[PDB]
């Protein structure tokens, strides 16, 4: 190092920028000597790790890692080490892990707690979240869906009429960007049914911008830096307070009038948000919980109906097959749609089921390791402070589980023990290769709402329109895996025409 100082400046600079790369390469060579750790995927760039391949093609990244290291491998991701366990055995290891070994709230809270607010979901012990899930299910019964279906349909028909994306009472055909239309239709239908009429109407005012601001705070870049003094972090914090304050205001007005019925999720939480220990949720916490429930249905559902429309755009045979089922179940379109009719549209539901296979909206689910965990039938130990990463969406796309996994075939769906974590009996095992809604204690409680919402929506699209791509030979767009959910690359335009030009919608 006395030789170093004699070198020309450009060399001394080269050596000094090279030093971090040599140090991390050296540290990875020393790391591979531990046989009690999963293989660490090799990476060139200090700290960044494998962010680029993982962030842009996670399933292809996983597949190449699998061929080289097996089902269990670690990778460096923006200063954090993620341990992946691919396949059914991984579903079981992670989704069914013990509370003492891994924590979802420790992995997610710095991202969700500023968006939803304090005291609920991931800003509370797990046993409280189990009971919050039980409360919310009180508004997700069959009887609730019976009520929701005509409200969701009414919202969709208003949208067809009023939205500049359609204006369907004046145009017989059009081009629409499903990445514009579907997020909007999703928030209108979920508002009207879960928050009710008062809150749905506020979306016709400038209040709607607050939801947009709240959404902007909900990006994966908040996983790494949950708080910067940035403008859009400020707008997010304002929105959470303005929105939750508005829900509390509505909650209070209802309590004064005793206007507490069986209409929406606000009614349900006002009547049934008392924990087993006799304590109960505050209005601020009810409002924060409402924010989280709506947000959990927003991106997953909008992404999914966008993919349905796109896969059907290139399949007029499937559109026609679904249209035939619609005419059988709804008596040639003389019966108003009801929840029982959706339960009798098997092909419609297989179409949603198949879209969710091809496009799981959440490609990666995470838990933080809370104490060293041995991995059964390996020599690996995953140490405290790593993260484990489970990816059912990877298994959806695997030839071993689904022959010709990239083909959209709704007829592949032609056709154990239970455990109660506190929100109802669910499947005890999670070894299925197909888990669009997760499994174990953190499993989705919105699955039937999603089928209800998506089912009304696709039922009405099929009965009202035919559509295709605007250019011949165009196909399904590629996915963008960098956002909250995997969603199609925008814009994603389809050409539609009314099946009944004379029909007026409202
Ligand atoms: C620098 C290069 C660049 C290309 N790059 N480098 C890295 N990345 C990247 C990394 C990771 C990701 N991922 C990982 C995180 N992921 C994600 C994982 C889980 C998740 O949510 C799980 C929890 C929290 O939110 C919900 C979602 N939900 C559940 N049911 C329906 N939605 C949730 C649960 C309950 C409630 Cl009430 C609300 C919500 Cl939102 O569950 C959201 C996003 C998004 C993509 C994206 C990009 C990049 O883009
Ligand atoms: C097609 C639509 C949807 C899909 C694919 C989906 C998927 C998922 C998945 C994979 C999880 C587990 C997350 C994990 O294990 O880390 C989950 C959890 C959850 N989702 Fe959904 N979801 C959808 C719609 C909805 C809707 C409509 C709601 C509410 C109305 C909702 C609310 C929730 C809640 C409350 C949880 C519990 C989180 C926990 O217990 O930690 N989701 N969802
Ligand atoms: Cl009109
Ligand atoms: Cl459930």
């Amino acid at each position: 190092l006395s030789y170093f100082q004699a070198l020309p400046l450009a060399q001394r600079v080269s050596i000094m920028v090279a030093l971090p790369f040599v140090y991390t390469i050296t540290w990875q060579l020393l790391y591979s000597l531990r046989k009690d750790r999963p293989p660490l995927v090799f990476y060139w760039i200090p700290w960044v790790g494998s962010a680029i391949p993982y962030g842009t093609k996670p399933y292809e990244f996983f597949e190449d890692c699998q061929k080289k290291y097996g089902d269990i491998f670690s990778f460096m991701l923006l200063g954090r080490i993620m341990t992946v366990y691919l396949g059914p055995k991984g579903h079981e290891f992670i989704f069914n892990a013990k509370l003492a070994d891994v924590s979802a709230e420790a992995a997610y809270s710095h991202l969700t707690t500023p968006v939803f607010g304090k005291g609920v979901i991931y800003d509370c012990p797990n046993h409280r979240l189990m009971e919050q899930k039980k409360f919310v299910k009180g508004a997700l019964t069959k009887e609730a869906f019976v009520r929701y279906v005509p409200l969701i349909a009414e919202e969709i028909y208003k949208y067809f009429r009023n939205s500049k994306n359609f204006k369907i009472n004046e145009n017989n055909s059009g081009i629409v960007d499903v990445m514009v239309s579907q997020p909007e239709m999703t928030i209108f239908t979920a508002s009207r049914s879960l928050l009710g009429k008062e809150m749905r109407d506020k979306l016709d005012t400038d209040f709607a911008y607050l939801y947009s601001d709240l959404d902007k705070g909900f990006t994966p870049i908040n996983f790494v830096f949950p708080n910067l003094p940035l403008e859009h972090y400020r707008k997010r914090d304002h929105a959470q307070q303005a929105i939750s304050g508005t829900y509390m205001s509505l909650i209070k007005e209802r309590r004064e009038k005793n206007d507490i019925q069986n209409r929406d999720l606000i009614d349900e939480l006002m009547k049934n948000s008392t924990y087993k220990d006799g304590t109960k949720m505050t209005d601020q916490e009810i409002a924060n919980l409402l924010i989280g429930v709506l947000m959990g249905g927003q991106h997953t559902s909008a992404a999914t109906s966008a993919w349905c429309l796109l896969h059907l755009a290139e399949r007029p045979d499937v559109q026609e097959e679904l249209y035939q089922e619609q005419m059988r179940v709804l008596n040639n379109d003389t019966k108003e749609l009801t929840y029982d009719d959706l339960q009798n549209m098997p092909l419609l539901n297989q179409m949603i089921k198949e879209t969710l296979r091809l496009h799981h909206p959440l490609h990666s689910l995470f838990r933080k390791v809370m104490r060293d965990v041995a991995i059964p039938n390996t020599s690996y130990v995953v140490p405290r402070d790593y993260h484990v990463l489970v990816s059912p969406g990877y298994t959806h796309l695997q030839e071993e589980f689904f022959p010709k996994p990239n083909e959209f075939n709704i007829h592949r769906w032609d056709g154990g023990d239970e455990v109660d974590y506190g929100f109802g009996a669910i499947s005890k095992g999670v070894s299925s290769p197909y888990l669009p809604f997760g499994g174990g204690r953190h499993r989705c409680i919105g699955e039937l709402f999603a089928y209800c919402q998506l089912g009304v929506l696709m039922s009405i699209f099929i009965r009202t329109m035919k559509w295709r791509y605007p250019t011949e030979g165009e196909t399904v767009p590629p996915s963008d895996f960098t956002s909250m959910v995997t969603l199609p690359t925008a814009p994603a335009k389809i050409y539609w025409e009314k099946r009944h030009p004379e029909q007026k919608y409202g």
